């Protein structure tokens, strides 16, 4: 009889698997399918390292870190990965080359981390190895047919007439989780705001977008395009370019490809290929056909419908239904990886406390639920409120400062926590972090929210046809000038810096800013 | 319609894919499977390592070089692969210590190249990538229901409906092969002398043999056994450790481990788990059992019934049968990858000037098809010999060094012709290679074909039971200290020298040894100054 068996060999059930194999559990991994596999989720953000490191030295299991780092999954996980130095934005109309006032950059500050475009065949071959090394049994091939919970534990069935025996499951799967499916646990409809179906692969020959548009010098980013993840956005919709490739000396010549569609604006074309569909999209924007013009597909492409899902339980005795499993909202701001980081972090302790006392009372695990549900719907607004922007640059502006500002911010916040536990080797700061009155929201201060807020009610009016694009861009706009925490010295309060790159010198500016302010959490956090 | 269907995107036929697609021919990859995948093979030797150069010179595919070295494989391909700095060997008997007495090394001299253990999921992925970059189409989870052959081309149709028209059809995938099942090329039964089934898997936390053994310190091996390919032998079978880890800040930890066993003297146990039928074997020999007490499989594992296979004819009228898909003989020296570099060199030119006079005619690819039954029929003794051999560990000391000393005369031979065609910017030396009497054997000279005629003879004489294993290597341990051709320097003229350390001095006196050689084969292939060494 297993502890507990995990549904998904991905990095949500490896990382977890990792875990609790290191703490002395009996641990079963089954996957329908078998390393090495490919998938989606590659570019990283600063919360996703911060909450890796987090995890890695808050249970003891050096692995998960070398995923914090580009330098650290290059020196340890594979050489086959990219960089990202950047967040990269250009807006395209049909027929128009990108107006170069029409484009938005954030440099990732060196204070989070350096963030990588993960080859994920190889981060999450490379975690399954570490699973299986710390004592994680697996059968990969396996398809889950039943299963059945008893006052014991819980019977799984699988499609070769063999079972498992454990005393807790939890699915860390995807859309198709057995769990959500057999329980009936998915929300039909969804509750969630965000709309959009998806055509992506694989191309080896994309040339960057850097080399392909005729921009003013005075106009050109800090830091090249080519460097981090480029978003080309259009009428409810957005293309990215992930290059493994953009380094000296990179062996991994493959760049990820993919383009999110609102299904609503743009219908179905099942008499066109996957590929014919996608193609029929670059073709609408000059610069974005330049820069693809000789890339070739090196996959079978994959055209989903609506992505989006929810549940309505996360959580019941004896088993979870964690992450990629419980809901998706989209590829934008990779908010998926970091999610699953959160749950991770606070089921982990939670399920190892329940396994030592053999009780399994659901009263335990209500905060992974309410977390769960909160990241998802937060992460819906985030998303929404974007695509809905994305309809006149203005809006969009708003979007990016108050979205980018809280990196900074919420991304100190747990390194603060983090650098209090590692200096006095006590995991009371780092527990102080789940003590937020916002569960989910990545920056949880009220002026933050408060803004957040307005930002959400401004665009779903937009949205709904209460309000113009031009109208709530004015809004913002004057509630951005008028503000007084969103970083003066890196230009996220000004609305005419469109490329926002921390410096050293600028960081020392918003450390002697944050020393004589007004807030209390701008002092506490920053100064 | 395409010029070429290729059936199979491992190296086979994505190699021959870029060849084809980079001289401007219209090419489509049909594989049922899709990339990243598991693949075997992942051992390279000598005569691999140079024939991949030959074949990237040859055709002006930059990608198929950067296979040839250790090297440029973590440098262009990835990190995730291991070292090959020797072929390692070491006996065992049921309950009993490894006699350190019987052992074997070969270490590959630096001239024929650094070996490499790849993994070929990144090997694989890498040359499948650099076909469609030069323009090659492919069709990935494709699966081929039938193939028929008209007077202007052949029509491959898919499961899922769809057709591929093409001029031409190579089969370059491997057991399960959609044309040989078609025109019914697979012989049976089999030819193959060689008998063995296996279990295998990639595992994480496999130790070094070197670590698990008390040898006596003037009998270890000049370089660590956990640095190259260690063979554990044993009564009729072999067991594999390739690990992709035994070099510096490597980033792969996995080890691939797997086990050959003659199936008519191990009759399969369907009562056994693939797993508890492999760890069944490891816990008869106490040194493997301690080397893999830690080990834990990543993978499912894969148990075969009988792995060999060979084909009745490999070409016909706008078709071949390619390297695996034609037949396969054993892991055991590495010979399958050597084979598909082989035929890619011969097929290659002979296809595109068929192509370019649109003329397909059987006999333009005769040779093709006798180099693909030879370079088997070769395999099949040199394995079969080595298993019959591993009865008697003094036999098999001769099957060792006759195999291992055509590994630097034969690797030196195509060397030569390749730094010629380099130097004079003229194919027409690297061509003259195909210009032997024997298609297939490894070193193709008049005195290394009679001895290991005589090898094969003995040791399917000891199989009959005609002979015993003692009076066999008796027999043969005269020939090789009678011998003046066996590289005495290196020591394989020397049946009391188990570890040959092929080193820059040693070499450098192989070539004043072959200077004025009464054999015109050993002068032409090894015989230089000390001068012409210092280049290297
Ligand atoms: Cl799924």
């Amino acid at each position: 009889p297993y502890d507990v068996v995990i549904i998904g060999s991905g990095l949500s059930g490896t990382m977890l698997g990792s875990i609790l194999a290191k703490h002395g559990f009996r641990i079963m991994l089954l996957d329908g399918a078998h390393h090495p596999r490919f998938a989606v989720g590659e570019s990283t953000i600063g919360q996703t390292l911060v909450v890796l490191r987090l995890i890695s030295d808050r249970y003891g299991v050096p692995e998960i870190a070398n995923l914090a780092s580009f330098q650290d999954v290059l020196a340890n996980v594979s050489s086959s990965h990219g960089q990202k130095s950047n967040f990269g934005f250009m807006f395209h109309r049909d027929g128009e080359e990108p107006d170069p006032n029409e484009t938005s950059q954030f440099r990732i500050p060196s204070i989070v981390g350096n963030a990588a475009h993960f080859f994920r065949q190889d981060t999450d071959s490379y975690m399954f190895h570490a699973a299986v090394r710390y004592g994680c049994d697996a059968r990969q091939y396996y398809r889950v047919e039943n299963i059945e919970f008893d006052d014991g534990g819980v019977t799984v069935s699988g499609a070769d007439g063999s079972t498992v025996r454990a005393r807790y499951l939890v699915d860390a799967s995807g859309f198709r989780s057995p769990l959500a499916r057999q329980l009936g646990l998915r929300e039909e409809p969804s509750r969630l705001k965000h709309h959009a179906r998806s055509i992506f692969t694989h191309m080896v020959g994309v040339d960057a977008i850097d080399d392909h548009v005729d921009t003013p010098a005075e106009l050109r980013p800090p830091v090249p395009w080519n460097d981090g993840t480029m978003h080309h956005i259009f009428e409810r919709g957005w293309m990215w370019i992930i290059p493994f490739n953009n380094h000296p000396g990179a062996t991994n010549p493959l760049c990820s490809v993919g383009i999110q569609l609102d299904e609503r604006r743009y219908p179905a074309r099942p008499d066109l290929t996957p590929e014919e569909e996608f193609w029929s999209h670059v073709d609408r924007f000059p610069a974005v056909q330049r820069q693809l013009k000789g890339a070739r597909s090196v996959r079978e492409w994959v055209r989903t419908d609506r992505m989006q899902y929810s549940s309505s339980r996360t959580v019941g005795e004896r088993w979870c239904l964690m992450s990629h499993a419980a809901g998706f909202i989209d590829p934008l701001f990779s908010r998926g990886l970091s999610n699953t980081c959160e749950i991770i972090n606070a089921l982990s302790w939670r399920l190892m406390a329940a396994l030592r006392e053999d009780d399994f009372a659901v009263e335990r695990f209500a905060y992974v639920e309410e977390l769960e549900q909160g990241l998802l719907d937060w992460n819906d607004k985030l998303v929404n409120n974007s695509f809905i922007s994305f309809s006149h640059y203005p809006l969009w502006n708003s979007v990016f400062r108050i979205w980018a500002s809280a990196s900074v911010i919420g991304g100190k916040r747990i390194l603060n926590a983090l650098t209090r536990t590692k200096e006095t080797g006590d995991d009371s700061h780092c527990q102080a972090l789940d003590d937020n009155p916002y569960p989910g929201l990545w920056c949880p201060l009220d002026f933050y929210k408060e803004a957040f807020d307005e930002l959400t009610e401004l665009c779903e009016a937009v949205d709904a046809g209460h309000t113009t694009a031009e109208e709530a861009a004015r809004v913002l706009e004057q509630r951005v000038r008028e503000s007084d925490w969103m970083l003066p010295a890196l230009g996220f309060n000004d609305p005419d810096t469109h490329h926002i790159n921390p410096t050293a010198d600028k960081m020392i500016r918003i450390a002697e800013w944050a020393t004589g302010h007004h807030r209390p959490e701008i002092r506490e956090l920053l100064a």
